[PDB]
């Protein structure tokens, strides 16, 4: 089977073949290798087939490796380049500029062993992952921290709610995020919504659906990757599909101990396996809303 | 020109000297170089100096490279294994044992060495930041949870103080509440044995009665690494010195727009540089305490 897809860009065919053979010496992974001899073709292959790692030559006919890294645009989800510059025509200065341009590692051509190549590719892939994890931790901290500041400033509840749904949708890159407030009637209306183009907006287009909030009062969440494989009742499925909802993430909002409403995230383009980081964030945000809700009524009865 | 401390562990005096000369050629960092010809002394020097990076020769008289790594106790090792050509099998085992990179003794160039040392420090730094952020988020979440559950100030304060002292691994954290006349009084305190408790022994300082802490009220933060090198006023350093305070971190706690108190962190065993991430953590927590203060005050009325 294929475990890793790797893109080699080098105007030397024999050099590409050498890497190809060395990679086969790796007993941990099986590499599928894309080859390109020109920088522009390398860009096309990268953009089209999303290799897990890139071996990038410095001196190429159409453009040098440094120009290449500058043109290389990383996908929103993981914005770091798994690129290893390998050159027989380079120095520590080019190495520094390569590292600055987004390369993860830098190798001299003559000294490359199979094992060195393996570890450089492993290191590049792992380092990109590491930077990505750190990148998201920072963004998650910013979102949570921003809401805390708004509560502390005693900003109106809906501004806090509007900021919440907007910022959490941008972070998750989801198609729709909305707050679903319950009434004393136990009826619920979508109070607030942040929606892209993949979803049918429901803020206005909405007639009431009724439910048993035993789980949501207990603080339990619903994490559905695919509405068609979650074993939902078909009526429930029909309703979600009617709004093109494919993946569903529901987090309960608790004011006092009463169930106030729901913090809901939707993917409408395709199914989506919700990740621990994403769920933990929504939970924290839900808790903060519960705080803001309590502050609101204490201020009102003052 | 930031300073770096590197530990070289090799039983060949000529090899150690060679790498030393190679490190010095790098002009982006100034290298303090420590040397050990035996693994035992290497481990010893590692324990004492906490070097930014380690060059570990595989073949030592008393250990091999892999045996060395196993004897290490950190959270991630900035170790570069140095092995001879033909022994690349050892290199793979080394990575799985904690090493960040490896070098082939015969193909060692100064440029190559610099990249490896940079990369090792870079990678270890990233994991440390990631680990710190995960821990940092846990502390913010706990205080967020307790505020949502109860409006009990002293318990929220207690949880806060206790939690940030453990995260920072500081010698003392305490809350300094103001009186209406802007006299202060340490109301809560979490402390180890490195710092003598000041919870009942407070010397009442009245600096703030003239100033009414207006600077702190706007959001001034004090982050002093060493009270003896911070250019503090002679009377101020002596007060901190009385309580063995070496490093000082003060963040204002504000209820609404009025100064309420101070969240203070002390290092007493040694000078301590306060990191942006650490400072940011205290800033957020003071904001959280202000929120707790707001609801607790409204709860009474
Ligand atoms: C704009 C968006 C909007 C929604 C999403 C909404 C209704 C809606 N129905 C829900 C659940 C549900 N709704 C139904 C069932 C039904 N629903 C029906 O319209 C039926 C009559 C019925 C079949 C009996 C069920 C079974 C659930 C899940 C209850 C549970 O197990 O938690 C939920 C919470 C769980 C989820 O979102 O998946 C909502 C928010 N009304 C809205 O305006
Ligand atoms: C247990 C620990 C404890 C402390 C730290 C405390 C007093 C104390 N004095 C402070 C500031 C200060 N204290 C002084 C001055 C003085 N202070 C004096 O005791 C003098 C009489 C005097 C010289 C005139 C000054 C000038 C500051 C201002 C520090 C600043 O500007 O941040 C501060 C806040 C800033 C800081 O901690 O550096 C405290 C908490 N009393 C305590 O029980
Ligand atoms: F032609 Be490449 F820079 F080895
Ligand atoms: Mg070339
Ligand atoms: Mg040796
Ligand atoms: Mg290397
Ligand atoms: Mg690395």
């Amino acid at each position: 089977q294929t475990s890793r897809v790797l893109l080699i860009i080098d105007d030397s065919p024999e050099d590409r073949e050498l890497y190809r053979r060395y990679l086969l010496r790796d007993r941990d992974h099986s590499y599928t290798v894309l080859e390109a001899g020109l920088g522009r073709r390398g860009l096309e292959l990268w953009q089209q087939h999303h290799p897990d790692a890139v071996l990038l030559d410095y001196r190429l006919p159409d453009l040098d490796g440094l120009e290449f890294l500058a043109k290389l645009q990383p996908p929103p989800q993981q914005p770091y380049l798994p690129v290893i510059m390998i050159t027989g025509q380079g120095n520590e200065a080019i190495a520094v500029q390569a590292m600055k341009a987004g390369a993860q590692d830098y190798l001299v051509k003559e000294q490359i062993t199979p094992e060195e190549l393996h570890l450089a590719v492993n290191g590049a892939i792992e380092t990109v992952h590491l930077r990505t994890q750190l990148h998201q931790r920072i963004e998650r901290e910013r979102v949570v921290s921003q809401i805390t500041q708004k509560i502390h400033q005693t900003l109106d509840l809906e501004e806090i709610l509007q900021t919440t749904v907007t910022e959490v949708r941008q972070f998750l890159q989801a198609d729709r995020v909305f707050v679903y407030r319950f009434q004393p009637d136990f009826s619920g209306i979508v109070v607030l919504e942040s929606v892209g183009d993949n979803c049918v907006p429901v803020i206005d287009a909405q007639v009431e659906d009724q439910y048993r909030g035993e789980d949501y009062r207990q603080g339990r969440i619903q994490a559905v990757a695919d509405i068609y494989t979650a074993g939902l009742t078909e009526c429930h499925v029909n309703l979600l599909a009617q709004f093109h909802i494919r993946a569903n993430l529901v987090v309960p909002i608790l004011h006092a101990d009463a169930l106030w409403g729901l913090l809901v995230v939707n993917q409408c383009s395709a199914p989506r396996q919700w990740q621990p980081l994403e769920i933990d964030l929504l939970k924290e945000l839900a808790t903060q809303l519960g705080i803001a809700l309590q502050q609101a009524e204490l201020y009102q009865q003052a």
